[PDB]
């Protein structure tokens, strides 16, 4: 069923809450035993948001290999994503260790450091060229190279140095700065523009490790980003773009991380983004 017609049928009937609860009921439940070990309590931002054991990213160290991060592997679309929480004061070094070890080119940030008057993640990148950051626990150095501030997003060029080997890599930081403190954006136009800027950079391409995507918990806004990207890629590959079922793609992604899409309003916004996405790239 063409999703644009499914959309108007749900809107006219006002059944968004009913559709959303059906997804919550059918979603996978897999063990997260490593996340719940007592040694890992200060590595989790939220007690109710944990990576599954089968899909968690492992840090390359013998001490403690745990980080709140999941590998989302989309077999038909041929895309992979790492979805993670906003870094905590004691996990900023783990975060950059993961970017290094997984060979990621891009980090996608969908939150502000402060929202609703409370801290939603650590200040984990340098704000001035001449004041670099050193992470002594993981032996990494991070330097701000350049910053491009636009109305709806900022892009940063960062240099990550493995102090152990003196190898360096260029990381691109894509910061979506205008998601509202409450609800979802009225139009998906600026979110879509942002998504196609991340693509144009190479950060989502198979010649690099998976993109790292985060918000505060790494399930709601983060879920919206990967769901829109994968659905638009499937519409480009298939003989019948009308066969793409957004609810079935979301349930496949929920095999790899719990809770993706946190509200019925985020589910409706994801439909709106894909639908408009299709028109721009398939109509005109
Ligand atoms: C669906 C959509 C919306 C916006 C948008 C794109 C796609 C992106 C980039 C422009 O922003 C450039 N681009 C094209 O010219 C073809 C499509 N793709």
């Amino acid at each position: 069923m063409e999703m644009e017609k499914e959309f108007e049928q749900i809107d006219k009937s006002g059944s968004w809450a009913a559709i959303y609860q059906d997804i919550r009921h059918e979603a996978s439940d897999f063990p997260s035993r490593v996340a719940k070990l007592p040694k890992n309590k200060n590595r989790n931002r939220y007690r109710d948001v944990s990576p599954f054991d089968h899909s968690r990213i492992k840090l390359h160290q013998e001490d403690n290999d745990y980080i709140n991060a999941s590998l989302i592997k989309m077999e038909e679309a041929q895309r992979s994503y790492i979805l993670t929480q906003g870094p905590l004061p004691n996990t900023v070094g783990h975060f950059w260790e993961m970017v290094w070890e997984q060979k990621s080119r891009g980090v996608v940030m969908l939150n502000r450091v402060m929202e609703k008057g409370s801290l939603k993640c650590a200040q984990y990148w340098p704000q001035k060229e001449e004041k670099e950051m050193i992470f002594e626990d993981t032996n990494l150095k991070l330097t701000l190279i350049s910053e491009d501030i636009k109305s709806y997003y900022t892009v940063r060029q960062l240099e990550l140095e493995n102090l152990t080997t003196q190898e360096t890599r260029e990381i691109l930081h894509f910061h979506y700065t205008t998601w509202p403190d409450f609800g979802v954006p009225e139009s998906p136009a600026s979110f879509l523009n942002f998504l196609f800027k991340v693509r144009e950079s190479g950060s989502l391409s198979p010649e690099h490790g998976p993109v790292v995507v985060h918000c505060s918990a790494g399930i709601g806004r983060s879920g919206t980003f990967c769901l829109a990207d994968t659905c638009l890629l499937l519409m480009d590959k298939r003989k019948d773009p009308s066969s793409v079922d957004i609810k079935k793609v979301l349930l496949e992604m929920r095999k790899f991380r719990m809770g993706l899409i946190q509200t019925a309003d985020q589910l409706r916004f994801s439909y709106l983004a894909v639908i408009e996405g299709a028109k721009f790239i398939m109509g005109d």
